[PDB]
Parts: structure tokens; C-alpha cells; sequence
């Protein structure tokens, strides 16, 4: 599974995931499933910010803590939108809202409720994806066009198939909570 | 001059410049001219990467050292281009070359020679801008279109005028070497 991650994900995503795990005392060599989950979530967030017009989204995930809050606070001062208690993943300049992106191996509705009642913030938009092709967003507002969401859902589908071909999918799908 | 920097530059550029100065033992409150020079160089590099087609440029400046070399090494493994000895500022996916960007207050030809004989690498492309409107590149290959270079040269012109209106230009133009 470790060799699959460094093979199907770019070195920039792999390095970001390795730093996030080591910041919590986890070895990517041992918790290889969470290693892949972080890479997958990072890849989806980067594809999400490329699926609209130019400069429509500001990336917050992947940045270090100080720069991430520098971007968040700069937006709240310029646009007046409320400041989130936790770091979101994107900001929609067109819709004037923060975006939280989730990638689940289980069911898409369980992850939305778990992330909605955990974020608590009324303004932050939520958009969940899954490896089987489902997606659900806040109030059915999927932000992106059907073509940009299709390449994200197809990308997750391709990842699921490659690990299934490598007999790594069921161990990955199982270890989510 | 310190109040001008935090006013005319976004908080993301200001925070990046403050970190770069503190990594060398310099206080942005005292060396305010180098504080502005770092912000200006960062702003030009970010506008440069927005002046072509989407995904035409990869940003290397502004990243921390580990991520910057992660991007550089990933490009040298994917495209086979030679690995630079020093971190460049951008990579041109269309031209398959690294880009070094310079912003000088003096003359544009002195800065090109000083940066050419210092980089020594034959493949790295050089592109210098100035606050008065001059620009020169490697072998007259300016990479960008005249419209994208115009908004960069106009931006530097606007910066020069605001500090001149604040009686800060001549102290800034003088402290370059
Ligand atoms: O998309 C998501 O599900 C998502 N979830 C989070 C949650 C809730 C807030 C904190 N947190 C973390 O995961 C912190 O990191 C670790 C938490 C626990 C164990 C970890 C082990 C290795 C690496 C990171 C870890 N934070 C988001 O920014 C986000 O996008
Ligand atoms: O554009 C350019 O002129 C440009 N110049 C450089 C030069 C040469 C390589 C090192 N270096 C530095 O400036 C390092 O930082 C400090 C060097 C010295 C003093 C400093 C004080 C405060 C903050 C940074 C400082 N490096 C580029 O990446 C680049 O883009
Ligand atoms: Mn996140
Ligand atoms: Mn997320
Ligand atoms: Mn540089
Ligand atoms: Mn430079």
C-alpha cells in the first residue's frame, strides 16, 4: 500500500501527507491506509479548486497552519464573512463562502451528518465525495459543474480500482472512522 | 515604509516576507527597504504565473525549502530537465525550462549580468523587471505576452509612484545591492 501511494500520487501530495502524519506521531510506513486517505483528500481538494473559473477558489488545505490562518483571516477582513473556528479546505470567491471537502469510503450521508454537526458553523459549505460515485453538498448546492464533478468522481473510481487490483481496497475501505 | 508594505501588499505576501527575513536574523521593522523588496519580488512571481494558460507555470518561490525542492526534483524526474543548483522561481511547462525572476531598482542590464554569471546554469531562463518599465530576458525570449508583461510593469510603476508620494522611493531605490 505504501508503494501504491508514492506511485499514484504526485511527490508534492505525498510529502504533504507525510508531514501531516508525522505532526501527530504516526508513521506513514505503518498506518498506510490513513496515509492514502490524506493523499486522496488532498488530491480532491486540488482538483476542486481547478474546476471553476480562474481565481474562483482559494486553497486552504495543504498550507501550513500559519499561512492557512493568514488566508482565512485575510478573507474575513476583506469580505466580512464570519471567521471559522476550524480551518476549512477552500473559499469560494464567487459564492462568498468557505468550503469543507470530505472523502469517505463509507456512506456519503453518514459523513455529511458527522461533518455538519462537528463543524457547527452555519455558513461553511460542505461537499462530500466517495469512491463509489456518490456526492452530496449543503442544500444540494454542488458549486461545480457536472463536468468538473465527473472528473473528481472518476478519479476516485480509478483509485478504488487500482487498489482493488492490488488487493488493498477492502483493507482501506474498512479502516475508516 | 513598514505601514506602506502591510497596506499595498496582501497579508499572504507580507507573512511570507516576514518569515524570509526572520530566517536570516533581520527585523522587518528595521530593514524596511529589503522588506518591501521581498514583497515586490513575491508579487511579481505570483503575477507571472497567472499571465499564461492555466497550469502553464509551477510556482517555486514562496514555498518552504522542502516543498520547493520537492517540486523541483519532481519536475527533473518527470521531464528529465537538469536539476538546478539553486532554487529557481518558476517552471515553464510549455517551454520545459526553469525561470528566475528578478526585480531591480537600478538598471536592468546590470541585474541580468549579475544574475546570469551567478546562476551559471545554462538552461535556467532569466527574466528581469524594473520599476521604471524596462524588462530583459534570456535571448529576448520574454515568455509572456505583451499584455501580461504590461500589467506587471504597470504594477511596478504604481508601487514606485505610491512610495514617491510617501517620500519613500529614493531611500528604497538607493539601498539595492
Ligand atoms: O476532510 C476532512 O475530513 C478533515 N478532517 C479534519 C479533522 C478534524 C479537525 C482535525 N482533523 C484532522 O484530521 C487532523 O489531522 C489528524 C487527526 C488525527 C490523526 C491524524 C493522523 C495523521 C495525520 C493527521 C491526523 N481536518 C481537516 O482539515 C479536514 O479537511
Ligand atoms: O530574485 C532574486 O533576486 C533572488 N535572489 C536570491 C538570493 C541568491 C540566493 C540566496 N538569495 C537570497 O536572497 C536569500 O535570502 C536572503 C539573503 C540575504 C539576506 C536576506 C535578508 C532577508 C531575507 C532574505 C535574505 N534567491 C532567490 O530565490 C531569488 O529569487
Ligand atoms: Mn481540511
Ligand atoms: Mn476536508
Ligand atoms: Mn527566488
Ligand atoms: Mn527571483
Amino acid at each position: 500500500m505504501e508503494d501504491f501511494v508514492r506511485q499514484c500520487f504526485n511527490p508534492m501530495i505525498v510529502e504533504l501527507a507525510e508531514k501531516a502524519m508525522k505532526e501527530y506521531g504516526e508513521d506513514p510506513k505503518i498506518e498506510t491506509n490513513k496515509f492514502a486517505a490524506i493523499c486522496t483528500h488532498l488530491e480532491v481538494c486540488f482538483m476542486y479548486s481547478d474546476g471553476g473559473s480562474k481565481h474562483r477558489f482559494e486553497i486552504i488545505e495543504g498550507r501550513d497552519r500559519i499561512m492557512a490562518w493568514t488566508v482565512v483571516n485575510s478573507i474575513c477582513n476583506t469580505t466580512g464573512v464570519e471567521k471559522p473556528k476550524f480551518l476549512p479546505d477552500l473559499y469560494d470567491y464567487k459564492e462568498n463562502r468557505f468550503i469543507e471537502i470530505g472523502v469517505t469510503r463509507r456512506e456519503v450521508h453518514i459523513y455529511y451528518l458527522e461533518k455538519a454537526n462537528k463543524i457547527k458553523s452555519e455558513k461553511t459549505h460542505i461537499h462530500i465525495f466517495s469512491f463509489t460515485g456518490e456526492e452530496m453538498a449543503t442544500k444540494a448546492d454542488y458549486t461545480l459543474d457536472e463536468e468538473s464533478r465527473a472528473r473528481i468522481k472518476t478519479r476516485l473510481f480509478t483509485i478504488r480500482q487500482e487498489m482493488a487490483s492490488r488487493s488493498l481496497w477492502d483493507s482501506f475501505r474498512q479502516s475508516e472512522r
